[PDB]
């Protein structure tokens, strides 16, 4: 029993974190085989963060412009190239702790674990959802850039996020491991701001199923809804529309609990319209949208507490 | 910016987790140097969980009654002994991944990271507070016993919790690494239940300081309070009394923010009496008591956003 925001064990990623320095700027890099990946803004001059031209800044660097430190050991840079908003530094040593890994681009609403790091040293781990507006609600201080997000499946690490910058509301923006930003953000100092966000309906429904699996039914009702009638309510409450594809994704949780998806949607409609009347669901006084259907299946028992 | 429940990186603990089997029961153990620690209830018969006598059950076991598996490798047990509610199994191999470590008994209100494990395989990591009633709000399924809780300071792992059992309300009970239970619980099937809990006042105050450090002051007021007048309100709202010792602990956070402790207590008094008026603090619609003063200092900037 219980239900918590649960990160993946971080050891396989810890063994990949290094420190990258260029000029006076230090940040974190990810060392896999003989390549170190880091944000290209490591080369940005303090004097000009407003209008960097990265091609022009990078051509002025040599391999020995970059210092890479793995713990106490210096790794010699023997090549470098820019890929989108990342630098790929080739080093003289293959990381002996490289795990089985893949690079994947996650979709909005999906979750991943973040290993917050400073100066190449891991500091903390927590779970994040990629918001519909392409930001994450992380916890990051100066120098956290280059920290990574990942999921783990059967000892294969799927890296999906590298941290680049903080936005004015205190939320965080970054790229995939090909260097392509999530969202419309850019790696320079501009007035950019996170767009309007929305609640991840599929995740709320998954978490209501988690509550039933764990033994609680107080919020169910005798009603059903059509998809279109639910979506009229969702629009009013800034929830994402439910689609037939999302209904299909909820199939296994619906089967484990015996609650049809559209019946759970009717329960959610009533909770939105009437509130929770001072009660909790899975310990929470609000509806939670930070757990995917996969996260619920990963964490909950496969046997409902009937 | 940001503020999240943040666990310590788990890799140093992952390298210590093994599987222990006795008879038909399997659970997790902790392998440090040439010793494996695990819950003594691994020897309990399925037929008699109501009234086990562990001395009488253990004398009937030999070293080869115990199977220990580290990944795919079998570790031969060459000795065994009971210490309180733990077994200490001596094995033929010293763990080459043993970190610098200590065993410590934590106090109520303190936090630690939990590495949830099944069959000796780490599954997830999350942060827990030891509640005043000596339980934790974990997330644990059958076979999680022997999972450990820990804090990390300068690469030294302080182990403080080993998981033993789940209580009727779905919360979790366990021991320190000397095998002494937290709380009045016992390792057998009884009617035992968690006692009444209370809110950890010192942690709420620390988290209000975190909110100011991160730039938010909306909940402050022009009033102050005496310790005794605050404690009259605390009793009404099931908050722990504030003590002078706890006031002293808040010294550094008070200095970083310029808010006297008793002035923050007046703010908390008003929040308890009037509620939060539909507003949030650090993203939360409720007052949070799961972060210690140390956790706030660990995670927040050392410079207040004034
Ligand atoms: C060059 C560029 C792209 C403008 C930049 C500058 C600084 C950083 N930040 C580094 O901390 C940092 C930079 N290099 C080493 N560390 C921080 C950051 O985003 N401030 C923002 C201030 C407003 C305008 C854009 C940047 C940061 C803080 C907390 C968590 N995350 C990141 C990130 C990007
Ligand atoms: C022998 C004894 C002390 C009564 C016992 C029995 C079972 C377990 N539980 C094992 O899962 C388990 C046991 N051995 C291997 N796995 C689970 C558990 O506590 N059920 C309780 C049922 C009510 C009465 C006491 C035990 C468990 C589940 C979820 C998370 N945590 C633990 C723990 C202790």
């Amino acid at each position: 029993s219980g239900f918590r925001k649960m990160a993946f064990p971080s050891g396989k990623v810890e063994g990949c974190m290094v420190q990258v320095t260029c000029g006076t700027t230090t940040l974190n890099g990810l060392w896999l085989d003989d390549t170190v990946y880091c944000p290209r803004h490591v080369i940005c001059t303090a004097e000009d963060m407003l209008n960097p031209n990265y091609e022009d800044l990078l051509i002025r660097k040599s391999n020995h412009s970059f210092l890479v430190q793995a713990g106490n050991v210096q790794l010699r840079v023997i090549g470098h190239s820019m890929q989108n908003c990342l630098l790929r530094l080739k080093v003289d040593t293959s990381n002996p702790k490289t795990p089985k890994y893949k690079f994947v681009r996650i979709q909005p609403g999906q979750t991943f674990s973040v290993l917050a790091c400073y100066n190449g040293s891991p500091s903390g781990v927590y779970q994040c959802a990629m918001r519909p507006n392409h930001t994450i609600k992380g916890s990051f201080l100066n120098g956290s850039c280059g920290s990574v997000g990942f999921n783990i499946d059967y000892d294969c690490v799927s890296f999906c996020y590298m941290h680049h910058m903080e936005l004015p509301t205190g939320v965080h923006a970054g790229t995939d491991l090909e260097g392509k930003f999530y969202g419309p953000f850019v790696d320079r100092q501009t007035a950019q701001a996170a767009g309007t966000d929305t609640t991840i309906t599929l995740n709320v429904l998954a978490w209501l199923y988690a509550a039933v699996i764990n033994g609680d039914r107080w919020f169910l009702n005798r009603f059903t809804t059509t998809l279109n009638d639910f979506n009229l309510v969702a629009m009013k409450y800034n929830y994402e529309p439910l689609t037939q594809d999302h209904v299909d994704i909820l199939g296994p949780l619906s089967a484990q609990t015996g609650i049809a998806v559209l019946d759970m949607c009717a329960a959610l409609k009533e909770l939105l319209q009437n509130g929770m009347n001072g009660r909790t669901i899975l310990g929470s006084t609000i509806l939670e949208d930070e757990f995917t259907p996969f996260d619920v299946v990963r964490q909950c028992s496969g046997v409902t507490f009937q």
